[PDB]
């Protein structure tokens, strides 16, 4: 595996038909036998550990122990006719077969594979890099086919990105990418979360902040992984691991907690349908259930606890689930100021950013950087600001100890306290503890849930309560938040269109008052009248409650003109109420709800087609890659796959820095100096070497 | 096959095969796929229209059931809010089907104590449900359309 | 998925589907991997014959 | 129609140089072209 290394070093830069890859393939061509007995023992040993998982394997298995003899072990490899005799005569040697000639063939097959995985990976990368950049040679093509299980079982775990490189070329990168992080990847939860920063990033998002937008993206899908991971599952210890256990329980069922709430709050409603209301028990009135059985008042009550208990439950969750995420961003957006912009250096918040104000509390806190991984942000802030601005107050400001730094450096102090309640409580950092809370109670997902409590709470006082949890039907289904989302969409035109609306009907009620309060009585009874516009508050009311509620406007609900000197003038009144107000504002309101479903939906197609025309990394559209057939997939699926991107910065940050290649070296030093160019705009491998390559 | 065999037991029951020009006719079959394509939105906004007239329904019922008599005579009331039940299918009945709403089928509120939360009651079941929800059903189909 | 089980040992099985080899073919293919007995009974075909 | 002539305005202004008329592909040929050509090469403002 070393030489291997050795090996895809020397071909770090290699351009397409390259010098240095020639001259690796005659020496593999050299070499040719030797090469072709590592690749045969490596397929041999890949297929024996199907092999004996084949259930026709298992068939030649006669014995309880699970053991099998060398002649049926033999009958066995000439049924499933991978093997060759000789073949089958090698795995018999390397068989550790006893006495009895009985063997365990698990443990054979175990053998070899853990030890053997990292350089067959390296002898997959090295085959692939070499065919990728000598495309037209025969004499490849034969050890590729030799090779081709190890591909083919790598191939999930074969990570291919592209970059801008130092020589200002394009450069091929070929990592590893491992089970678990893929298997993370594809969890349900990380696929929502990419479809929701696709959307966000094609339909609102700038171009030059794109490459930032998606390492953000990577990063905290990187905390999701770990918070996942952590409430995965396989006196006062036990008392802390139990309450681990149930808190992370209640993460990992968080969902199925709402749905259960959303279900109970819709039996409880159903069955407050059957209240009634007397003026005798079953002057003071009487609510009590209408049943036969008698069962469904119990019931209630049990159902209102359970309700209650399971908000409480779904806001534990959604503290040990979510809120991670929330402080992880803020405290990250919050040192990329400080470190990059010089927040509360120099510049100073605008005073108008209440965030902004909040930030100030955690800056000289211990705690700080709880969730954020970067601990030594407060050291990168003052290297980088103190010259300038002090370095006795920068640590002032981020509470920081100039003479206990160097110290930490120059040797070790660990004064490990014994653990107690005292001594955990004086550990309690109540400035980071309120900072964190303020951002909590701001977060409108905890207020709503707060809210769903405390309404069901206030059931529990009043059971009708309840049925304002039934509006949770919106946040539970994905449907219903959509047909909602288009009203809000232009909710504030609407409002506007509201006020619009009042002011014509006050007009119109000026207009009343003045000219034609005579019409505006609602009594039969002559007498006693109910007039209606002889206070301009009262004609104001009438006019907005029960004219606009009206088809044909005010003119339906007063009376007549007909035989009156003002009709003609009353005529135009009232049409022009029933246009203006009845007609059109109303179609005003339609109109947006239906513009809002038509941006919705044009939005919508707008990401999608983006995204079926253009590669989301370099921009180039999809007719250049479709010249060669598949080509567009071809590069979304292996030249520029953001997933392998991001697989690529995972294996990055877990591996050692001293190990680091020179490609890998680069990518890490702009990862952290921020720089993003290494990302290929407008560019590709197959555009940079097209001559070559056709 | 079936409905023609019942037909000839009750012949009203050859009715049914008159809906047969939706798949003869293919303009229909257009129209029909217009609301077909956002026929489970539909239902969803249906749904939620219950929903927020059972929020009134339980509104009327604490504090509003004096104003839901139905009879002229006073010697025989016709309440229809004395019972959430009743209450809730008055409104769903009536007040949906009504043009200005639940008020225009109820007792008027003036000279009385709560006369300004039920204007209010009112006009917010017409806006939301009469203009908004409707609003939504025809958007629904206009966009299916285009 | 599961209604199409009930075909697989059935003689008449492509009746109006050209290909009638399909199931010498799955054998061909996948026998030596799953046994070819096994492939035998799930297919309603007599290796004998 | 209002809003497809805003969209139209920012979509054309998104993707053409208001000044050459160029596209933006031409220019993002080059990484970041587009907004350098804009910043730099043919801002109006500039022009003024
Ligand atoms: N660089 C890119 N990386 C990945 N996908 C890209 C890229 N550029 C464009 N795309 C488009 O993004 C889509 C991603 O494919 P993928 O199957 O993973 O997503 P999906 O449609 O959400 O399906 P899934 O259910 O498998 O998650 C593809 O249609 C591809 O055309
Ligand atoms: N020749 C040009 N000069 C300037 N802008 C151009 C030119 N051609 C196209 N544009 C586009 O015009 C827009 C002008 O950018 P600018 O940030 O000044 O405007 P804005 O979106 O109105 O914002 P601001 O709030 O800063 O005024 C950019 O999106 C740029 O893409
Ligand atoms: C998401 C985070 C916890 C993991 N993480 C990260 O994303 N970046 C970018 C780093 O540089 C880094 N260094 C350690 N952990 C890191
Ligand atoms: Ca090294
Ligand atoms: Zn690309
Ligand atoms: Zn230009």
């Amino acid at each position: 595996k070393d030489m291997v290394v050795m090996l895809l070093s020397l071909l770090e830069g290699n351009v397409v038909n390259g010098m240095i890859a020639r001259q690796m393939v005659d020496m593999l061509v050299e070499s040719s036998s030797n090469v072709e007995m590592i690749l045969k023992f490596f397929d041999m040993f890949l297929k024996l550990k199907d092999i004996v998982g084949s259930e026709a394997f298992q068939d030649y298995v006669t014995d309880p122990r699970g053991l099998i003899s060398k002649k049926d072990f033999q009958k066995a490899m000439d049924s499933q006719k991978q093997f060759t005799g000789p073949e089958i005569q090698f795995l018999l040697s390397c068989s550790e077969a006893d006495e009895n000639e009985m063997i365990n063939f698990e443990e054979f097959a175990n053998r070899f594979q853990e030890p053997a995985r990292d350089i067959g990976f390296n002898v997959a990368v090295l085959l692939t890099n070499l065919s990728e950049h000598v495309p037209h040679d025969p004499r490849l093509r034969n050890f590729l086919e030799l090779a081709e299980s190890i591909l083919e079982y790598f191939r999930p775990y074969l990570g291919r990105i592209e970059i801008m490189g130092a020589s200002r070329r394009i450069e091929r990168i070929y990592f590893e990418i491992s089970e678990t992080n893929r298997a993370q990847w594809e969890m349900p939860q990380v696929k929502e979360s990419k479809r929701q920063f696709i959307f966000d990033v094609v339909n609102e998002g700038g171009e030059a902040e794109k490459m930032e937008l998606f390492v953000s993206f990577c990063e905290d899908t990187i905390f999701e992984m770990q918070i996942a991971a952590q409430i995965s599952e396989p006196f006062w210890g036990e008392l802390e691991v139990q309450r681990v256990k149930f808190l992370n329980y209640l993460s990992r069922n968080f969902y199925t907690l709402r749905f259960l709430a959303l279900f109970l709050a819709f039996a409880i409603n159903f069955i407050l349908l059957f209240y009634k209301v007397s003026d005798s028990p079953p002057n003071m009135v009487y609510y009590f259930l209408e049943e036969s059985t008698g069962y469904m008042e119990p019931a209630l009550w049990c159902l209102s606890l359970l309700h209650t208990l399971v908000a409480f439950l779904c806001i534990i969750g959604y503290n040990c689930l979510k809120v991670p995420l929330v402080i992880f961003k803020r405290e990250k957006e919050l040192a990329r100021k400080l470190e990059f912009d010089g927040l509360y250096i120099t510049e100073q918040p605008g005073d108008d950013d209440v965030k902004g104000q909040w930030d100030r509390l955690v800056l000289n806190t211990p705690s700080f950087p709880s969730n954020y991984w970067d601990k030594f942000v407060k050291r990168k802030v003052l290297d980088k600001h103190g010259d300038i601005f002090g370095r006795e107050r920068i640590a002032e400001l981020l509470g920081m100890d100039l003479a206990s730094l160097e110290i930490t450096a120059h040797n070790e102090r660990k004064p490990d306290p014994p653990p107690g309640l005292l001594t955990w409580l004086m550990s309690i950092d109540v400035k980071y503890q309120i900072w964190k809370f303020g951002v909590i109670f701001t977060d409108n997902s905890f207020l709503y849930l707060g809210w769903y409590m405390v309404m069901s709470l206030l059931g529990h006082y009043n059971n009708f309560f309840f049925a304002a949890h039934l509006l949770d039907i919106a946040m539970g289904v994905k449907t219903l938040r959509t047909i909602l989302s288009s009203v809000t969409h232009n909710g504030k035109q609407l409002v506007m269109t509201v006020g619009l609306l009042a002011v014509v009907v006050y007009l119109y009620t000026v207009v009343a008052f003045n000219f034609f309060r005579k019409f505006y009585n609602k009594s039969e009874d002559e007498d006693e009248p109910d007039m209606k516009c002889d206070d301009m508050m009262t004609c104001y009311l009438f006019h907005m409650y029960v004219g606009v509620r009206a088809g044909g406007g005010i003119g339906d609900e007063i009376e007549d003109p007909a035989g009156d000197e003002y009709e003609l003038y009353r005529v135009v009144f009232d049409i022009t109420f029933f246009f203006f107000v009845i007609v059109i504002l109303l179609a005003i309101i339609q109109g947006l709800i239906i513009d809002a479903f038509g941006e919705l939906r044009d939005q919508q197609e707008q990401v999608k087609e983006d995204m079926e025309t253009k590669c989301f990394i370099c921009g180039i559209g999809s007719d250049y890659f479709d010249t060669t057939p598949h080509g567009f997939e071809t590069h979304t699926l292996e030249e520029h796959n953001l997933a392998n991107y991001m697989f690529f910065l995972m294996y990055l940050i877990n591996k050692d820095e001293t190990e680091h290649t020179g490609q890998e070296s680069y990518v890490w030093k702009m990862y952290q100096e921020r720089c993003w160019d290494f990302f290929p705009a407008g560019d590709c491998f197959r555009k940079q070497y097209e001559d070559q390559l056709s």
